[PDB]
C-alpha cells in the first residue's frame, strides 16, 4: 500500500490525532474575527474528516530541476499547491482564528506565490528526528512535521473545538511555533494521481 | 485549552513577542542612564524560555469568597502573585526603563499589597471587545490585554531592544496608556499546577 | 542607504564584479582536474544576477545576547545563515577550486557550525580603514570586506575565469590571504525585509 512520494505527484496528507485531511476551498477567512483581530481574509486552509476532491496537494520543488519520477526526501524544502483551487499553501505571521500565538495559515494565488511571496511557499516534510533526514518519503508509513521555512512553525490542528459558520464547521489549521509536538505529526495518506 | 480557574498557576505570553511575563528577585536601578528615577523595586521583565518564574497564581480581590474551581471570567478584577518570589504584581504612575510615558512595572511583598497599596495589586484580563466581557477565560485560546485597573494602562512588550546587562537582556515590560493596540494583547500559555 | 540590523535577511555584492555572494546545494567535486582534494563541501559561488538564493541572515556569535532591531557596526564578529538552504557560511584550509593559495569557502549544516565548528563560522564586515571600527554598516554606502576571523582571508571573486559546468559556469569565491586587496570590497546591496 505504502509508495514512495515523487515530485508532481498529488497527495493527501492526514493529520496522526484527529486523521483530518489538510483541505481547503473557495471561502476565505473573515477580516474581523469575534474578538477584533484581523485576518489576512485569504482563503481557508482547514481539517476535513471526509475524503474527497479539494483535500489535493500537489508536491512542487522550490524554483529554478526534477524530473517526474524523482523521491522527495525528508527536511527538503518543497511547495504545496491546492489543486482544486491551484494556489500555494503559505503560512505567515498573523494571528490564528483560534490560536492566537499560532499563524494563519492560507493559500495565494499562483502569481503571488511565483512573486515577492515566494519565501513564503516554502515547506519541508521534516523528519520527526534529526537522524532520518534525506530519507524517502512515503505514503502511510512516514512520520512528519509539515513545516515552514520561512516562520519555523508546524502545522498543527484540533478537534475539540471546530471552525464557526464561516469554517463549515471543520477543524482549524495553523502554524505552531512548538515545533517537536507531538500533535503536529502528519502523514500523507494517498498518492493520488 | 482548559479553563482557568481562580487560584490556578498559569504563564501569561505575549501574543506578537511570544514572552512570558516573568519576574526575578532583580532590582530597578534606582537612575537609569540619562538620570530618570526608577522606584528602585522588583523587576517584572520578558522571558523567552520556559521556567519557574513566569509562573503566576490568579486571585480574586479581597472582599470576594471564592471556592477552589471557580473560573476566572474576561473584565473580572484579579491579582497576580509571583509564585517564585511570593509578590504582588503591580503598576504606578512611574516612567518606565526605556519608553518614558509608560509605567513601571513591578511587584511588591505581600503586606504592601495586602495593605496600603491594594488598589494598585488589581488587574484584569480586559477582553479584547466590550461584548467579551464575562466570557469563560481559557488558556491558550482567549486573547486578552493585561489591565491595571487603578491607572487604566494595558501591559506592553517589545524585542527591538532588550534590558542592558542589569535586566540581563530580557524584555521590558510597561503599562502602555494607549489600551487600543494589538501589541499590548496576550493570552495564557499553560496551567500549571 | 539603510542601517542593517541583526537578523535582517541581506544581499551581498562585490565592488569590482558587480557579482552577488550566492550558494545552493550544489557540491564541490571531490576531486578537482588537477587532482587536488576538497572537502566536497556545499558550493559558495558569485550571482550576478538577482534571486532568492543572494539572500542571507546575518546573526550574532554564540553568548551574545542580541536580539532584533539594533544596529549591526562594522568589524564585529557575525556568521551569515544562507536562507535558502538554512546553512552556515564557513571557510577553511583547504585548497580553492581555481587558486590553491586561496581559501575554500563553503557552508556547514546548523548542527556541525553550532557545533564542532563554531569557530570557523565567525566573519566580520571589516572596514577598509580602523577609523571606522564600530562604524553603522549601511546598505550601499559602507564598503568593507568579508573577513573570516579563524583563518584571517576576504572573501574573494573575479569574472576573467568562470566555474565550470560542475559550478554552473557562476563566478568562483575563494579567501584571499591578502586582505587589504583593494578587489576584497564588497558591498550590503540590499535589505530585504526592511
Amino acid at each position: 500500500d505504502s509508495k514512495t512520494v515523487n515530485y508532481f505527484d498529488i497527495i493527501t496528507i492526514k493529520h496522526q490525532d484527529t486523521d483530518a485531511f489538510l483541505h481547503s476551498h473557495l471561502a476565505r477567512y473573515p477580516q474581523r474575527y469575534e474578538d477584533g483581530r484581523i485576518s489576512s481574509a485569504g482563503q481557508q486552509v482547514t481539517g476535513y474528516t471526509h475524503p474527497d476532491f479539494n483535500n489535493q496537494w500537489e508536491v512542487l520543488p522550490p524554483h529554478g530541476d526534477v524530473g517526474k519520477g524523482q523521491a522527495v526526501l525528508l527536511n527538503q524544502h518543497i511547495r504545496l499547491r491546492h489543486v482544486a483551487t491551484d494556489t500555494y499553501l503559505l503560512a505567515h505571521d498573523v494571528a490564528s482564528p483560534f490560536y492566537p500565538t499560532n499563524e494563519e495559515i492560507t493559500t495565494v494565488t499562483l502569481e503571488e506565490g511565483d512573486g515577492e511571496l515566494y519565501p513564503e511557499t516554502l515547506f519541508a516534510f521534516q523528519p520527526l528526528k534529526k537522524s532520518d533526514e534525506g530519507h524517502v518519503l512515503k505514503s502511510k508509513t512516514v512520520s512528519f512535521r509539515l513545516f515552514h521555512v520561512d516562520t519555523s512553525v508546524a502545522l498543527w490542528t484540533h478537534n475539540d473545538e471546530l471552525l464557526p459558520d464561516w469554517g463549515f464547521q471543520q477543524q482549524e489549521i495553523n502554524g505552531n511555533k512548538k515545533v517537536i509536538d507531538p500533535s503536529n505529526n502528519w502523514v500523507v495518506d494517498e498518492i493520488v494521481n
